[PDB]
């Protein structure tokens, strides 16, 4: 049992990807998370885009957890520099059929009122009271707050390379951040067990979020692009 | 208590660093670990070099590990693809005042009839029978027949950045691999207990071998040259 999809680029109306909310193909073949006007990245904004095929990620029949691997660029542009830009995208694995959650902080994934389990690699670029400096990498399981994080330095409207990966043998989940422009590498790593928290059958996918009204400032936004995007997983049986 | 140290370049007479055997610094600053007569690299050879200063890694009275992140750049450049280039180079830490081992496939750090400890990320670029494909990260632990291994192809004479990061609350050692000419990114992660097979006190660095006589292939060799190398330990104790 072997699931295996890439998208070198996105193509409008993709019968494989899910949208839900502001998350938008642009003409030009991107993936825009959020609402952006005119070239102009908009707050109040949230938007996920799962793959539209579930993924088994563990059989309850032999107890096997599957092995996965998967690479995207993406990229954030900061259009405003005060006071703050908001918030960050993140990549999640959840139950499958799952709506929007609340925007802001909580990037979309999650819903205070409903809450559904799920483990996200986030990429968050506002500090919220939970949060230590940013922006920083972080692994979350369940909450937005982090099992553990890395700092790292943003290239504004910059690519950036990711690669996340989960061995089932060890349950270390270890991602890898690369902005090739600047050189810069930035990895973290924990141990998760997925068995433990999620169902045998999962979506994969990212969401973002931009500043929240509550926060009354407009200019706390940015882009939630997504270039490119590979997946892998391997469920020995 | 934190320890660090830099090095953008290598200076000649450097009083930071321990080298050992044909390992030395060229005029250019570029740490050269196996012999290279006139810009062409010799058979035989088998280098060291290791900070001169001991490093605790953990603290007996307290049980506490530290935790460390080290980052360096090495170029392996390959002039004679027939038969088969050699062997790899390693990063290393094993206890102090530690003696060069035994070369070709045993990188130097390995010692037959006086085994020392030690835990090792290697870069494998020759295949012995206890190796998988090559070329290939392995992560080793008082031994050269990886716990882990992960292949990627050389960016023959390009330059690549490593970083290797240990955490000690979860015991995960992540080495992550890359290629800026060529883009590719590899990554490889693993469990080790350092508390439990080195002693509170060891040294860091670097260790190559090339092609050994008794393989009668005087083509079975290659450079292994570090350019920068920057560590940094934290020990809560
Ligand atoms: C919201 O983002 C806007 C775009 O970055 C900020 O406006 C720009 O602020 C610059 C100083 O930070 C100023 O030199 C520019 O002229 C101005 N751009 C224009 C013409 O709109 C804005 O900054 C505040 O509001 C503007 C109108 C000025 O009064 C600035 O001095 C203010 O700091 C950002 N708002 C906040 C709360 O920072
Ligand atoms: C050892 O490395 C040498 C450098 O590449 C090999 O010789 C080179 O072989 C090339 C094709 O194999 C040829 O184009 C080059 O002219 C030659 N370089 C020189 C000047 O020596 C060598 O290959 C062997 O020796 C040469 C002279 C030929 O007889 C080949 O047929 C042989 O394979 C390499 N030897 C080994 C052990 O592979
Ligand atoms: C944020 O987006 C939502 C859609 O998800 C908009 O409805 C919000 O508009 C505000 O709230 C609605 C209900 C209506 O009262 C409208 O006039 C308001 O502006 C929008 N929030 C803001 C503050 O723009
Ligand atoms: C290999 O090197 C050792 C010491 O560096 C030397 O004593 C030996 O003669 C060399 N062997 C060959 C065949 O070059
Ligand atoms: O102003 C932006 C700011 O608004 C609120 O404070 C949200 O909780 C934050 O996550 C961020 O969106
Ligand atoms: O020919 C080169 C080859 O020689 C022997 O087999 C060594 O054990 C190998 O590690 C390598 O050095
Ligand atoms: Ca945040
Ligand atoms: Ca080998
Ligand atoms: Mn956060
Ligand atoms: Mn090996």
């Amino acid at each position: 049992k072997t699931i295996s999809f890439n998208f070198n680029q996105f193509h409008q109306n993709e019968e494989q990807l899910k949208l839900q909310r502001d998350a938008r193909i642009s003409s030009n073949s991107v993936l825009e998370l959020t609402k952006v006007v005119n070239g102009v990245p908009t707050w109040n904004s949230t938007g996920r885009a799962l793959y539209a095929k579930p993924v088994q990620v563990w059989d309850s029949t032999t107890g096997n957890v599957a092995s996965f691997e998967t690479r995207f660029s993406f990229s954030i542009r900061q259009p405003f520099p005060r006071p703050h830009p908001a918030d960050g995208l993140v990549f999640f694995i959840a139950p499958p059929n799952t709506q929007t959650g609340e925007g802001g902080g909580y990037f979309g994934i999650y819903n205070p009122l409903s809450p559904y389990p799920f483990v996200a690699v986030e990429f968050d670029t506002f500090r919220n009271t939970w949060d230590p400096q940013i922006p920083h990498i972080g692994i979350d399981v369940n909450s937005v707050i982090s099992t553990k994080t890395v700092p790292f330095t943003l290239d504004n409207g910059g690519i950036a390379n990711v690669v996340i990966k989960y061995d089932a043998s060890t349950k270390i989940l270890h991602v890898v951040l690369v902005f090739p422009s600047l050189g810069t590498i930035y990895t973290i790593a924990d141990i998760v067990d997925l068995k433990q928290v999620l169902p045998e059958s999962v979506n994969v996918g990212f969401s973002a979020a931009t500043g929240d009204p509550s926060g009354k400032q407009r200019n706390a936004t940015e882009t939630h692009d997504i270039l490119s995007w590979s997946f892998s997983a391997s469920l020995p049986g």
